[PDB]
């Protein structure tokens, strides 16, 4: 099939692409179905299948946030069919930001994906330290 997308125009899909969000995201429950898409980068779009301006900026979180640690809950390992994280492949979603070097990222809602099972959470951590905003890069700007 064809879609519209935000950044990649218009591309054929197949149905072995599509992750499935059962609960769709947050914000938009409705939207259940999208694809991963390279920016050709460290940097991937979550695209919707039926949206085509909803399209997330991804980053996997370790290349910028080494020690980021999180405990999944029992509720989501059920949902994602998760048996160990061998099946999972993590991302985090960007605030880009003008100029690039103070882009952020949401730690506390990585989006959670069984890959081999197509399935897909964004899942809201509230028992951590992590906030919305955690920039990608140290500060340039001086400061006392």
């Amino acid at each position: 099939g064809k879609i519209a997308t935000k950044y990649h125009g218009d591309i054929e899909i197949h149905e072995k692409d599509i992750v499935r969000f059962e609960q769709g995201i947050p914000g938009f429950l409705e939207e259940k179905q999208f694809v991963l898409l390279q920016l050709e980068t460290p940097f991937i779009i979550l695209q919707s299948v039926n949206t085509p301006a909803l399209g997330f900026v991804l980053i996997e979180p370790f290349s910028y946030f080494p020690t980021y640690e999180i405990d999944l809950d029992d509720n989501t390992l059920e949902q994602l069919q998760i048996t160990g994280e061998q099946d999972v492949a993590l991302y985090v979603i960007l605030t880009v930001a003008d100029p690039f070097d103070d882009t952020t990222a949401n730690l506390q809602a990585p989006i959670v994906i069984n890959v081999h099972k197509r399935l897909g959470k964004q899942v809201i951590l509230t028992n951590t330290n992590y906030k919305t905003k955690h920039r990608l890069f140290p500060e340039k700007v001086a400061k006392h």
